[PDB]
């Protein structure tokens, strides 16, 4: 078996093998990248995802969010608190103050130690899950928002024709804004692209492992356990490497830097932090692999996760037992 330490790998695919998405996918898993949860591809030199950045500034963050932790420095939530709306240039303005700029700092080991020491004691403002695309429609490879949709897939798969849409998000960061424990809705892929600015710190439990990272997520949260059977779909708990460590989770850690992208595998927990401002683009896809996993997602149906309308249509057909309790903790 391929890549059986479930290590992260990293591809540098050519320009001729960057224009088949699924048939470049496909390959990955055949190196067994999937193992890991998490795989870094290098576009080829040739790539470009557009022309310039000069003119984004007038992007809208309609609802940027305040970051606020409660917990210690290795074990804590976050909660998302509602801001007045901002464009980019004026979110990028922020990011660069002397209240929210990225630290001094050695390298980036140097500021991995300073996120996990300090994070909890400042509330970082994330412009996160804004419906749109900065790639040029003019980019005919790894465009994100030219992929075959996951309707498409399902269909093709399974015969059935559904309902729903497929669009890429947009996600501005600035220092210390943060990613929770997560695996995709309906365990589905995604793929994220850093456009532009400073990099993305990941940690990832390979899929395999997933359980273990979820046991110890209920002993150290054990009140949101009793609130729900799958409160990590909520995105709010962040645990330390430190801590993983302590208690055995197998994991890996990579850090993307912009022109890079990352691809999350079916049921591959992941987290991290941003390191200064940046733009990634990001959205869920599916391949023939991925359908048995979307039979097997756990669901939220406390009602603290309320998903997109497309999420009907996947619980629906995949998970029709337990598609009555999900639908009655939407409505
Ligand atoms: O449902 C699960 O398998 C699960 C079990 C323990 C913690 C979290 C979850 C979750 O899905 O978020
Ligand atoms: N609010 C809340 N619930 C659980 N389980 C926590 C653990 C640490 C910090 C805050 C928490
Ligand atoms: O970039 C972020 O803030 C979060 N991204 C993801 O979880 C992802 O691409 O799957
Ligand atoms: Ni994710
Ligand atoms: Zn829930």
């Amino acid at each position: 078996a391929q890549n059986p330490n479930c290590n992260i790998m990293i591809f540098h695919p050519t320009k001729e093998e960057f224009n088949d998405f699924d048939k470049y996918i496909a390959y990955m898993e055949s190196q067994g990248a999937h193992r890991a949860g998490l795989a870094k591809i290098i576009p080829p030199k040739e790539w470009k995802a557009r022309e310039t950045y000069d003119n984004i500034s007038e992007i809208l963050i309609a609802t940027p969010l305040q970051q606020v932790a409660s917990g210690r420095a290795g074990v804590f939530t976050q909660y998302h608190k509602k801001k007045k709306a901002m464009t980019v240039g004026e979110y990028r303005h922020l990011a660069n103050s002397k209240k929210y700029q990225t630290p001094p700092h050695q390298n980036f080991e140097d500021l991995e130690r300073k996120y996990w020491k300090n994070r909890i004691y400042n509330s970082p403002i994330y412009g996160a899950d804004i419906s749109g695309s900065l790639f040029d429609e003019n980019t005919k490879q790894w465009n994100l928002g030219h992929l075959g949709t996951i309707q498409d897939l399902l269909e093709k798969e399974c015969g059935v024709v559904i309902e729903g849409v497929n669009t890429p998000y947009l996600y501005f960061g600035m220092w210390k804004t943060t990613f929770a424990w997560h695996t995709e809705d309906m365990d589905l892929y995604s793929i994220n692209y850093l456009h532009l600015g400073e990099p993305k710190t990941w940690y990832v439990v390979p899929p395999e492992h997933g359980q273990r990272l979820e046991r110890l997520a209920r002993e150290l949260f054990p009140g949101s356990s009793r609130g729900c059977g799958a409160f990590l779909r909520h995105k709010v708990a962040l645990i330390s490497p430190t801590v993983l460590k302590e208690n055995g989770i197998p994991f890996n850690r990579i850090t993307q830097e912009a022109g890079e992208f990352m691809v999350t595998f079916p049921y591959g927990y992941h987290a991290g932090f941003n390191h200064g401002f940046n733009c990634a683009e990001a959205i869920n896809f599916a391949t023939p692999r991925w359908i048995d996993y979307g039979k097997m997602a756990s669901q939220c149906s406390c009602g603290e996760a309320r998903v997109t309308f497309s999420m009907d249509a996947f619980v629906r057909i995949l998970q029709p037992e337990r598609y009555d309790l999900w639908k009655r903790g939407q409505d």
